[PDB]
């Protein structure tokens, strides 16, 4: 059975080597790898948490959040990334992490803010059935792969 809980400092390996398969040009873009132990820690140390989901106390999903902004203006709008494993992916996993995040925002922020490439074509269609709002479309913002990427901006009301 699955279960979501608070990342542990010793599940860092384990949450490196998960987001390390998923992360390709297909899904951002950013240089590749985009995760390691101390990098990971870095967020750890300054106020990113973690929300981790495991079957057998394997970890098969993860999402991490934070302010978006660090200056006060802007400091009601929260936001995340996440990665669930491939092989347990359409199983619910990727749902029930979200929903938990947003019961833990939904006191101290106004609205969530995400950048959703237009070749991640699976996270379009997981964040419009979430229920999140296209807000914004930034064109031919990254080239990846001989190809123009456009930046889709998500958002999502907590009121
Ligand atoms: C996007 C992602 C987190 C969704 O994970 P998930 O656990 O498989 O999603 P869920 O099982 O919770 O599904 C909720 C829903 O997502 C949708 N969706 C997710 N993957 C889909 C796909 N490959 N094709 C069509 N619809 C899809 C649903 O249609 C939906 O309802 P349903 O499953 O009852 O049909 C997962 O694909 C992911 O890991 N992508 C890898 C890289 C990434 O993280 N992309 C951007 C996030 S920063």
């Amino acid at each position: 059975s699955m279960k979501i809980s608070p990342m542990l400092l010793s599940d860092i390996e384990q949450v490196v080597e998960l987001e390390n398969k998923t992360w390709s040009e297909q899904n951002t873009p950013v240089p590749l790898p985009v995760a390691s132990k101390d990098q990971i820690i870095q967020k750890f140390e300054s106020n990113t948490h973690f929300l981790v989901a495991k079957i057998k106390d394997k970890i098969v999903g993860v999402l991490d959040y934070s302010s978006l902004y660090p200056f006060p203006s802007g400091q009601h709008i929260v936001t995340f990334g996440i990665a669930v494993a491939e092989k347990e992916r359409r199983k619910g996993i990727g749902r029930a992490l979200v929903q938990i995040f947003l019961n833990e925002v939904k006191s101290d922020y106004q609205k969530v803010l995400i950048h959703v490439l237009s070749s991640n074509q699976e996270a379009v269609l997981f964040y419009k059935k979430l229920g999140f709002d296209l807000e914004a479309r930034l064109t031919k913002q990254f080239f990846l792969k001989g190809q123009y990427v456009d930046d889709l901006i998500y958002s999502y009301d907590l009121e």
